[PDB]
């Protein structure tokens, strides 16, 4: 029965679409069996610092990319499912990506991340060039 807040996450997707606006991620959680947004962030450790063992969420980030002419922006969806999440739950949040996705329309790449190691910078914006 998973529900999503379609006005409240369209807000901060918009808010991370707009390449003024000095906030480079959110994340989206659960509360109760509706996702909602969660946090806001300007520096990117701070999302790390969000993405414990214990918890499930998505998040919508900008990076900036490239030199010169290659310069841009690229956004990823990023679903992080800690690894003492249950394998039921884990399912259900990889299930449920998609009606996220209803409102995280737009992006460069999808992760599915349970090893912190992966969502450091470094190796967010490696995929996204192979990519």
């Amino acid at each position: 029965a998973t529900k999503i807040d379609k006005e409240a996450c369209r807000a901060a997707y918009n808010l991370v679409r707009d390449d003024g606006s000095a906030v480079i991620w959110v994340t989206f959680k659960y509360d109760g069996s509706t996702i909602v947004p969660g946090e806001q962030g300007a520096e990117y450790q701070h999302f790390i610092q969000q993405c414990t063992d214990d918890v499930r969420l998505f998040a919508f980030v900008r990076f900036t990319t490239g030199d010169a002419m290659s310069k841009r922006s690229k956004f990823a969806l990023i679903t992080w499912i800690g690894e003492n999440v249950s394998g039921l739950q884990r399912a259900k949040t990889g299930t449920d990506k998609t009606l996220v996705k209803e409102v995280v329309q737009n992006f460069a790449k999808e992760f599915v991340i349970s090893d912190r190691k992966e969502l450091e910078e470094d190796f967010i914006k490696s995929e996204l060039k192979k990519a």
